[PDB]
């Protein structure tokens, strides 16, 4: 897989979802940090500074 999971956890690659700002609403993967989320209002908001540096838990469904 890419790198792993057992380091810190698995951490999603937002390097996407670069709009001005975001649409549509749809939570693909879930948050170690108890949100069910993924898009740019979402992790990305979240993940440069939104929270913290977000691993999903799970990288997919929940």
């Amino acid at each position: 897989p890419q790198f792993g999971l057992f380091s810190k956890y698995r951490t999603p690659n937002c390097s996407q979802y670069r709009l001005p700002g975001c649409p549509r609403h749809f939570n693909p993967v879930c948050g170690s940090d108890m949100s069910t989320y993924a898009n740019e209002c979402t992790l990305c908001m979240k993940i440069r500074e939104g929270g913290h540096n977000i691993k999903i838990i799970r990288n997919g469904p929940c």
